[PDB]
């Protein structure tokens, strides 16, 4: 027992008071159902918990509830069978809405009047519904939620302990050294971090947070010719076979409230100066991904673009000539990088989608890191299927498979940027390429298949701020065990 009997009664007995005043709404709760005088004799065969207000009041009173989570499970069960027995356009049903309503808002501040990190009963997206876990804190004996509370069995071995237990004892809690800002460092990550915190920093504004980038994948790949033009071009010995390219995944976080947050995700493909023609030193975005609590609000797209002409301006100093975005929406429902999106993250159309590459674009102009960006038509007609660019997972090899030309270039222009940041004279007597950066073997950012099934499998989802902490502490510390 953590509490008084009289204590959890006092502290509880007005959030149910609460239910028992609504009326029409708390009409069919107050006593338990009879379905014989209401001529529902289904109701056992499906609810087989019942569960009313005089019931958990006549618990309350007798000191059945050791702890208040017992509680809110009583009301939960109560109002769970409503919603199971009942149409949803029914009265009852709609009662049982109100009632769940006001009891958000009453618990909420007597939970944590209680110690407690919140009042809610909490399950994950659908991908029935898996409830959140529960952590106990070692000291006090009171039950928290796991993503409440931050408390990762890796970090914390010896387990949780409440900030109530901590402050009572004169500790803070062990540092977390599985953070952003410990991943190793690369000169890519350092270059991009430095860009968003001068810009951050000359902004002044008080929300921002620090903003970590770090570089958490570099794997040396090939791009093999599909086999309907491996029989025009590649067999004939025209075109190349194969084009090697290394293939990096970053990741860039802020803190929040104190916390790690991951806010943005990138893959690249970088075809070097040792890579055959059409290929050669070119680099291509494979995918972009973000999870909109970047704070403030007002400054969220002018940090993306930062980050995104920081890529360019450093790989144009590298000896890269041209860069390759295809500006194509996600339809993977609530994922892409990130797995549930929050529900209120709209997903842009395309207009809306290449309006913010063309601004990002002007921008970089501006600063002469792009000298000239154009539409694949543009810059096809400026410039046979053999002379494109062959990109691991791009819409053009998929493309060419179903021919096997000028045709299909007009009518998909706008979604395909080519972005010269070495142009003319200065493109041909350039020295090799040479990246910096060792290698970072990492099978988790391999491609972004891998961390989505993580995610799946162990519910990080990027859903609210709150879950996409958690999800950003468990990736972080998968990312420092590997
Ligand atoms: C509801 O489920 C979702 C929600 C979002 C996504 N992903 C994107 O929107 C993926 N994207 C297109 C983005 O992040 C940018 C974006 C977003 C919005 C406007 C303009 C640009 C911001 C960073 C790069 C591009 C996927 C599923
Ligand atoms: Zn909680
Ligand atoms: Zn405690």
């Amino acid at each position: 027992g953590i509490f008084k009997p009289e204590e959890l009664r006092q502290a509880l007995m007005p959030t149910l008071e609460a239910l028992y005043r609504q009326d029409p709404e708390s009409l069919p709760f107050r006593q338990p159902v009879d379905p014989q005088l209401l001529g529902i004799p289904d109701y056992f065969d499906i609810v087989k918990s019942p569960m009313d207000l005089s019931t958990i009041k006549r618990k309350l009173d007798t000191g059945q509830y050791q702890e208040p989570w017992q509680y809110v499970d009583d009301i939960w069960l109560m109002f769970n069978n409503a919603w199971l027995y009942n149409r949803k356009t029914s009265r009852v049903y709609k009662y049982c809405s109100k009632l769940s309503e006001v009891f958000e808002q009453e618990i909420d501040p007597v939970m944590q009047s209680l110690g407690y990190c919140c009042g809610r009963k909490l399950e994950f997206s659908p991908q029935t519904l898996d409830p959140e876990l529960f952590v106990e804190c070692t000291e006090c004996g009171r039950k928290m939620h796991q993503i409440c509370v931050l408390h990762h069995e890796i970090i914390w071995p010896a387990g949780f302990v409440c900030d109530g237990c901590l402050k009572k004892s004169a500790r803070t809690r062990k540092e977390n050294k599985f953070s952003a800002k410990r991943l190793p460092s690369t000169r890519l990550g350092t270059f991009l971090e430095n860009r968003v915190n001068d810009f951050l920093r000359r902004q002044n504004h008080p929300e921002s947070g620090e903003v970590t980038v770090r570089v958490v994948h570099a794997s040396d790949k090939t791009v093999e010719v599909k086999p309907g033009m491996k029989a025009r071009f590649v067999d004939s010995g025209e075109m190349a076979e194969s084009f090697p390219y290394r293939t990096k995944a970053l990741f860039a976080f802020e803190e929040i409230d104190g916390v790690d947050l991951c806010f943005f995700g990138m893959h690249v493909q970088e075809y070097g100066s040792d890579c055959p023609p059409p290929n050669q030193r070119r680099v291509y975005i494979s995918y972009l991904d973000s999870v909109h609590f970047f704070r403030p609000k007002c400054l969220r797209t002018a940090v993306y673009h930062e980050i995104l002409i920081g890529y360019l301006e450093y790989v144009k100093k590298l000896g890269y000539t041209t860069g390759h975005i295809w500006a194509c929406p996600p339809s993977e429902g609530d994922d892409y990088i990130f797995h549930c999106h929050p529900p209120d993250q709209k997903i842009p159309k395309p207009k809306r989608l290449q309006e913010w590459f063309k601004k990002m674009l002007d921008k970089a102009v501006s600063e002469r890191i792009v000298h000239d960006y154009k539409d694949i038509f543009k810059q096809a007609t400026e410039d046979s299927a053999k002379e494109l660019p062959y990109f691991e997972g791009d819409f053009w090899p998929n493309v060419l498979e179903e021919s096997i030309l000028y045709a299909t270039m007009e009518k998909h222009k706008e979604v395909f940027f080519v972005i010269r940041l070495i142009a003319g004279p200065a493109a041909n007597s350039l020295p090799p390429i040479v990246d910096p950066d060792p290698l970072i073997p990492c099978d988790l950012m391999d491609g972004r298949d891998a961390f989505l099934t993580l995610a799946r499998d162990k519910h990080l989802e990027f859903s609210s701020l709150r879950r996409a902490q958690w999800s950003t502490m468990c990736m972080l510390v998968e990312l420092h065990t590997q």
